[PDB]
């Protein structure tokens, strides 16, 4: 079983979208991608809530109401064998010094969840 | 009229197990009877990937673990997530259309699925796959 380790992030409170989501994919991906492949994460995924998809889930979900769509900012996904992985790497120095400061920059933990759960995934 | 390039789409479904249900009827029911009814209709229009998010007795505890000193509401205790993903939502729509779907995938849900306390969510994604290839 492969696991999936989520966080739901809610976007900083003086922060827009557009600078939200820029930072996300251009500054902190770059910066966190490296230490994924050190520790083996499997996959990473970045959902994105944004001006882009919205039209198309306002498509997708018309005529329900709008508490029915979970509504993070950014979501963030990596496929790991075991939660050592994300254990080990959460201890790395540099990790600590460089790339966890950085959500000080996009996410706001106090709107924030987590979820870690087992898979099945079916790739056609 | 001219559109800008097409990015990847994840249509997740947040699912709240039926509460007269338990967890391990609700997974078993999940791995076992829907995945399959449904996953041919994925592939009959075209869905790129299916993945099924499991929150229970097997994820719990490691999921204690990674959130250690972190409160019960910081944790998203949905039962399952749902995850298609598409090149664009027409696959969705359409496929949302389906006689057979809606015939036997959708209402396969009141075994399953408590839809008053689920969620959906339409977003773009960015992807990165580690595997040399
Ligand atoms: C919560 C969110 C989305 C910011 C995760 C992230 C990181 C790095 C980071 C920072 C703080 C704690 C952990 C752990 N475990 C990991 C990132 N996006 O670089």
């Amino acid at each position: 079983r492969l696991l999936c380790w989520s966080i739901y992030v809610t976007k900083k409170p003086d922060q827009s979208e557009e600078d939200h989501h820029n930072h996300v994919s251009k500054v902190n991906a770059p910066m966190f991608i490296p230490f994924l492949k050190k520790y083996g994460i499997v996959r990473y995924t970045v959902k994105h809530n944004d001006a882009y998809s919205k039209p198309k889930q306002a498509a997708l979900m018309a005529g329900q109401p709008e508490e029915n769509v979970l509504a993070y900012d950014t979501v963030f996904e990596i496929i790991v064998k075991d939660i050592e992985s994300i254990q080990t790497m959460q201890k790395d120095e540099e990790f600590l010094r460089t790339t966890i400061p950085d959500h000080f920059n996009f996410a706001d933990m106090t709107r924030s969840k987590g979820s870690l759960t087992w898979i099945e995934e079916f790739t056609f």
